[PDB]
């Protein structure tokens, strides 16, 4: 299906994102890992897109490099690669226009952790890292 599909990931606080960036791994609820994993095969690329919970700006987004092994068998649990691509901030003023239709046409600004962007909206939310060196 769907070549390329686009997800928010929200953090609590800045250090987990100094974290990943460096680390090049991430983790989410699982909730989210059933909605990830089926989007790894199925697509040819995932992006992740970052946002720290109440920071007002998006730190940068990254592919998703692997999947969720939640094997039967904490403990490094739920850990997956993610290759950063744009590790710059971008605060919201610059996607304010941007609506999500799969979100109440809401802005993509305002999304949960794990929401998918409809996959127009996300490409130009990514374009929008170009304005920036």
């Amino acid at each position: 299906n769907m070549p390329v599909r686009y997800f928010i990931m929200k953090s609590s606080n800045l250090r987990n994102l100094e974290i990943s960036q460096q680390k090049g791994i991430w983790s989410t609820t699982p909730s989210n890992e059933r909605k990830l994993n089926r989007a790894f095969w199925e697509s040819s690329i995932v992006y992740l897109v970052f946002s720290v919970q109440g920071s007002g700006h998006f730190q940068g987004f990254s592919r998703m490099s692997s999947e969720i092994g939640r094997e039967k068998s904490a403990g490094l649990g739920g850990v997956f690669k993610v290759e950063w691509i744009r590790k710059e901030s971008l605060p919201f003023q610059f996607a304010h226009h941007l609506l999500n239709p799969w979100n109440d046409n809401k802005k993509v600004q305002i999304s949960r952790d794990g929401q998918e962007l409809e996959p127009l909206v996300g490409e130009q939310l990514l374009q929008l890292w170009e304005r920036l060196p």
